[PDB]
C-alpha cells in the first residue's frame, strides 16, 4: 500500500483504490495502473520533474529503502495478477530489486522528489509506475 500526497491530489495504483478514491475520481488510467482522487487537506509531497534514472525505493516486504538504477518509463509487457490479465503496462520503469504484491504504492525518489510508486514485481525485478509526466499535479 501506499499513496502520493501533492496539493489537493492523491496519486494510488489504480488496483489498490478504494470506494472513496473512485467517489472522488480525478483522473485514472489502466494501462499505467494509476488513479488520481481529490483530497481535502493540502498535500506536501514534491513530484520530480527530471529525466533521473537513480532513486530510492521504499519496500514494505523488507522495511527497507533500497537505491535503485531504473529504466526510462515504457511499454513493458506485464504478467497477470488477479487485478489485470497479461498486458503492456505503460509509463512503466524496471529495476532489479525486490517486489512483492503489498510493496505496491511504495514511493521511489530522486534528488527531485517523487518519481513514481511501486506497480510490478517478480523475476526479482521491480516496476514502478512513473508520474513525473503528470504536470496537472501541481496546480488547481
Ligand atoms: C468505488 C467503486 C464502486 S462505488 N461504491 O460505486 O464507488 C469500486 C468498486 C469496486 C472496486 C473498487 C471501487
Ligand atoms: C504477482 C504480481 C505480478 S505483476 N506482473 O507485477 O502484476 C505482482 C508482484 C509483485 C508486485 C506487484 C504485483
Ligand atoms: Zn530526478
Amino acid at each position: 500500500s501506499g499513496a502520493i500526497y501533492v496539493g489537493n491530489y492523491r496519486v494510488v495504483n489504480r488496483h489498490l483504490a478504494t470506494h472513496n478514491d473512485w467517489a472522488n475520481l480525478v483522473w485514472e488510467d489502466s494501462s499505467r495502473d494509476l488513479l488520481v482522487s481529490s483530497t481535502t487537506a493540502q498535500g506536501c509531497d514534491t513530484i520530480a520533474r527530471c529525466d533521473c534514472q537513480t532513486g530510492v525505493y521504499y519496500c514494505s516486504s523488507r522495511r527497507k529503502h533500497y537505491p535503485v538504477s531504473f529504466s526510462k518509463p515504457s511499454l513493458i509487457f506485464v504478467e497477470a495478477s488477479e487485478y489485470y490479465p497479461a498486458r503492456y503496462q505503460s509509463h512503466l520503469m524496471l529495476a532489479v530489486g525486490h517486489s512483492e504484491p503489498g510493496d505496491c504504492g511504495g514511493i521511489l525518489r530522486c534528488q527531485h522528489g517523487v518519481v513514481g510508486i511501486v506497480s510490478t514485481g517478480g523475476n526479482g525485478l521491480v516496476g514502478f509506475a512513473d508520474v513525473r509526466d503528470l504536470l496537472w499535479l501541481d496546480e488547481e
